[PDB]
Formats: C-alpha cells, structure tokens, sequence
C-alpha cells in the first residue's frame, strides 16, 4: 500500500511475459505504432529518440530501422533485460540503447528530437504513467521536438450491453431448460451485476450503442498545465439524443491517440472505440445500478471526470453525474477492477 | 469459513453453475432416475445454493426436502421454491449444516461438493459430516463415488503462446525467438495448478484412475487430511512436447446402469475444466515412451480449503523429478 509496495507491484506485472503477449499480440495497437512512427520518418532520419517505458524494446526498434540515429530505451521493470537481448538479436545494440530505471531518474547524454511511448492504460488513464511521459518530455525533449503520439481524445456513449442483457435474461430462460422456475432471481442478478461500483472493461460493438460518440475530453502532450490538470481531473460534460428504443446499462468510455502526419500531412489515429477494430484496451463500461428504459430521441446528459485514486495513484476513479430523460440527477463513483 | 461462503452469496458463481448443462443435466437425470427410491421419502440438500437440485427431488417424488445453504443465496433459494409452489415440502434452512437444527434425519442426501481438481474448497468434509449426523442407516448418497484421473499432456493453447515470440518477426519485422527461454519460465517454472480445458487431442497417453472415493466409507475423512491419491502409469501415443499433466474426476450416481459426470478432456466441457501441472520446461516424449509417477492431493496447510497437489514422475530413463503445487 506504500509508494515503494505500489511499484514493486506495478513493474512486476510488467516483469512477466503475460502483459507483453498481450500488448504485442494486439495487433492494432502494435501496427498503429510502427505505421505512426514511419508517418514521421523526415523527422527521424538521423535524429534521436526516447522512447519512454520501452518493455521488450520493439517501439525502439521500430524507431531504429525508420532511420533514427539513436534510441533510448528507458524501461524501469525487470524486462530490460529481455529488451537487451531482443536490441541485440536485431542488430541494432549499437544504437538502441536500453536503460534501467524510471525516466524520471534517468541521466541522458543530451536532449532528444522525438519521444515515443505508449503510455495507456484501461480508460485511457488507468496505470497514470502519463505524468512520467510529461516529466520527460519536459526534462529530455527538445523544443520543437517530436511527440509520438502527440495527443488524446476520450469518448463516451450510451449502451445497452446485449451480453449483459443475456446473463439478466438467463434466470427467466431456466425454466424451458431444466423444468425450474428461477425468473423471480433477475433482480438479484441486477443488484450483483449492475448494482457495484467498478469500472468494467469489456469488449462492445455498434450493436450495443445507444447514440452518436461525443468527445468529453482532450489531452494535448505538447500543453504546459496538463500534468495539474491530471491531479485536479481530466473529463467533461457531455449530451447526446438516443437512436432507438433499449434498456439504458449506463455509458461506456473509451479513447484515441494521434500520431502526427509528417511528410503525408496525413495523421495516423489509434482508436479504441467499439466501432473500431478491437484492441487489448477493449472499453471501460460505468453500469447504472439497474436498467433504464429510453426511447428514440430521449436525452441523456452528465459529466464524467477521471482521477487517480487516493489508495492507490495507478488505479483509476470515475466520478459519474448523470440524468436521463425526465428522471432525477443522479451520481455513481466507480474504481477500476 | 466466512469468506469462502461470501463466493456464493454472488451471482455469477451461479449462473456458471446453472449454465453448465454437462452439470445441471447430470444432477437432474441422477435425481429423476433414482425416483423409486425417492418416492415418499425424505432428502436433505447439502449446499442447495439457488435450490435448484432440491427442486429436482420434489420432481423426482421425495416428500419432504430439506435444503441448507450457509452463504446469503438462502434468501433467494426460499424465493425460488416459493415460485415452483414447493414451499410444503421443500424447506430453506440457512447456515452451516454442521450446525443446522434438521428436523428428522433423512432418507437420502444430495449435494454437488465438487471443486477443481475435485477437492479444491474442501466441501466434501461437510457432506460427510451430514452424512454421519443425519443420514439414515442404509441411506442414499447422491452422487455415491468420485474417482480420479490423470493423463500426460501436450497443451496446445502453451505451444501456441510459447511459440508466439519466434513469430513477431513475420508479423512486424522485429525478431523476438529470444523471449522463448523466458515466456517458458513465466507460464511453466512457478508451482501454481493451473484451470484450463483442454481436449482430446492434449492427451498424450491412455488416461489413469489414480484414486477412487467412495463415500459411504468409513474413515475417509481422515484419509481427506493425510492425502488422497496413488500411483499411475503409462505409454505414449506419439511423438510430442510433454508440458505435464491433467487431473480429473468423475462422480456416479446410483443406476436406479449408472449415470456418471465427467471432467474429462474427453468428454464435453464442463466448468471444472481440468487442473493442470505444468512441469518447469518442455520434455520430448515418442511412441511408447514410459510414464510412471504418484499424485497426491492434501489440503494447503496454511490454508485447508486451498488444493495442494504433490507430484513424482519419472519420463522415460529420466531420473525421477517432483513438484510441489498449489492452487491458483
Ligand atoms: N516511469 C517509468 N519509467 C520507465 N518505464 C516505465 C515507467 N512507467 C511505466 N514504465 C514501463 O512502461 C511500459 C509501458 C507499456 N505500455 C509499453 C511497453 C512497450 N513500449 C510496448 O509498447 O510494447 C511498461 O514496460 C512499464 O514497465
Ligand atoms: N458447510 C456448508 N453448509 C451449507 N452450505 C454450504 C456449506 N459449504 C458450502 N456450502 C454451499 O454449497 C453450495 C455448493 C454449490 N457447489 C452447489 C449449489 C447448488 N446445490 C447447485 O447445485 O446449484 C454453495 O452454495 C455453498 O455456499
């Protein structure tokens, strides 16, 4: 629960092969990132870059072969010794220099042209590593330099989450299954499922959204005053009008990052939405206690903002405010699972 | 006792429970088929949860059942009688059954205990507990035995992430065959028993009984404290990469020929799975490569409702090796 307990915890995560199969297995993510960075190769080419949390090292070999001079490839979790190897058996030990430790703590030989990292966690914030990119971009970058990617956009949208639908409408199918009668069980199945205060992370698709995405919030890396706004919470209001008739579950969040165009003047978004390709990140879904029925054109409005928690700085909270329709304001406080 | 019981009080240990049709279609047709010898008589459910098998009894023709769950379901188990018009005849007691005040001892008992690698919670202890204090003499057990499996195993899903790092570089133009060493000792080199399903085509040998439980016998549960298990042994079907291997068990019920419930790969998916011991790297195994070891399962000892399992084997003319497992 200590500062010292907390990172320990932290980093081993990271120590372990599991979170990076699932990281460089998710193919969106790992293509975004190489696609994003040869976007950018003009500024590259025999340039230097951080690449801030470098795990096994492959966003610092992609930087590598679109022609950087020099990567540093900082990582504070026992995986730098696997990145060792992985920049050795690329042939590239030279020039890609993986060091241990935190960024924040670690002593460059100069000022860099460009930072990549990614630095996101489930709803975007969960991990807080954003504050350790900001440090170094700050400390190590250049002005004018490059970041990779260079901003932020979190979304929010109604849903009716049809696999939630399905487990509640499970106890009422009993009966033609097995001769039980278990119908009377559906609102303690609500009261469990819906009824907690967790933020869930689960994959959606367009099925399960209840009206048009709305940004609610940006985050410029480049923005001088960002690092307070991430203590004092990052999020807004947001309104939208229903498509159709559904049980309202509550809302789902999710999030983009941008890459610069470069050369192409084309900029390359890694997106996370539930109209989008699937990703690791899947969605952060914020059930209401039980279902709401809406209808075409009914309004749904609120303000969602996210912090860190104060047990634990890397676990995400969100602070919901919301109404729907003619019915009351209402308020639910969600942590991260 | 508290904590393990607050598992319960949740839905959707349940509704894995009740959608597990290999399962609840067990329970039903071992309770239906046993119906001449519940017609007219009395049963008490061991761990009724939602009420489901108690429910089945009525159906099979019992005339009075007692159902006793000590975690906060209860409350929902009495709704659900309710509903089904068996409030007369079937009667929702919450607490332990090791305390319950029963009103009569009973005909018959009916419980489903099992957990992974069957014996995972120990709940088997308090349906033998009832049997002692409230069965009657010559009374029925519903699921009478379990027995106990284990099979080598080539793990398809292990190769599979094991194998991932030697592909990135066709994937991304980055070679990472270097993780290999490392991803073997993440997934295989700790001392955690692992829940996975796997299928036939893991099962690189002839499967074992190692053990069988009846549970009319007397004294098992003091055979529960000291160990549960025994020797096995084996040929190979083919040339693989032996990863370890997987426990199973089954439970029969009485014939009223008997119906059994199966973990096996084998046999459809279950929500047991199978528990799975990963020995600490890949072994080459071929044709008629010999297998031999023991498995015994124990109760964790910082913690007796947690399953430990103490392995020895021995591949081949390898030299025998042991591990030492717990629960996930
Ligand atoms: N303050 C920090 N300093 C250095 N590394 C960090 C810090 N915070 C988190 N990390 C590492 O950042 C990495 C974050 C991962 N999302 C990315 C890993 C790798 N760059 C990849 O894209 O596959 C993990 O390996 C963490 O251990
Ligand atoms: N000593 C005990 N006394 C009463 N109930 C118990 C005890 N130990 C475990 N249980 C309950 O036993 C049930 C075990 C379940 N595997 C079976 C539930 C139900 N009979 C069903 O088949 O769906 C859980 O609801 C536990 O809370």
């Amino acid at each position: 629960r200590t500062k010292s307990e907390r990172d320990q915890l932290y980093y081993e995560c990271y120590s372990d092969v599991s979170v990076h199969e699932e990281m460089i297995a998710d193919q969106v993510r790992t293509e975004a990132y190489r696609l994003g960075i040869l976007k950018n190769w003009a500024a590259l080419r025999g340039k230097t870059v951080l690449d801030v949390g470098a795990g096994t090292g492959i966003l610092s070999i992609f930087c590598a072969q679109a022609g950087a001079r020099r990567v540093y490839a900082v990582e504070a979790s026992a995986i730098w010794q696997q990145a060792r190897e992985v920049v050795r058996l690329n042939g590239l030990e030279d020039r890609v220099h993986v060091l241990p430790g935190p960024v924040e703590t670690v002593e460059l030989p100069e000022r860099v042209d460009a930072i990549v990292s990614e630095w996101m966690g489930y709803g975007l914030l969960h991990e807080s590593m954003l504050s350790s990119v900001l440090h170094a971009r700050t400390k190590w970058l250049k002005e004018g330099g490059l970041l990779l990617p260079a901003s932020a956009e979190l979304f929010v949208a109604p849903i009716s989450d049809q696999m939630l639908e399905w487990r509640l409408g499970f106890w009422s199918q009993v009966k033609q299954h097995y001769g039980v009668d278990m119908s009377c069980m559906e609102s303690f199945a609500t009261r469990c499922l819906m009824g907690h205060s967790e933020i869930v992370v689960q994959d959606l698709s367009g099925e399960d959204v209840l009206a048009r995405p709305q940004r609610f919030a940006q985050l410029e890396l480049a923005r001088a005053g960002l690092e307070q706004e991430l203590e004092a919470g990052v999020g807004g209001r947001f309104r939208c009008s229903c498509y159709g008739s559904a049980p309202l579950h509550g809302f789902a969040v999710w999030f983009q990052v941008t890459f610069p165009g470069g050369d192409s003047e084309k900029p390359l978004v890694l997106s996370t939405s539930p109209l989008h390709p699937a990703t690791h990140w899947k969605q952060a879904l914020l059930y209401l206690n039980e279902p709401v029925p809406v209808e075409q054109d009914t309004d749904i409005s609120g303000e969602i903002t996210l912090l860190p928690s104060p047990d634990n700085p890397r676990r995400l909270r969100i602070l919901l405010r919301y109404k729907v329709g003619d019915h009351e304001e209402k308020t639910k406080d969600f942590a991260m699972e």
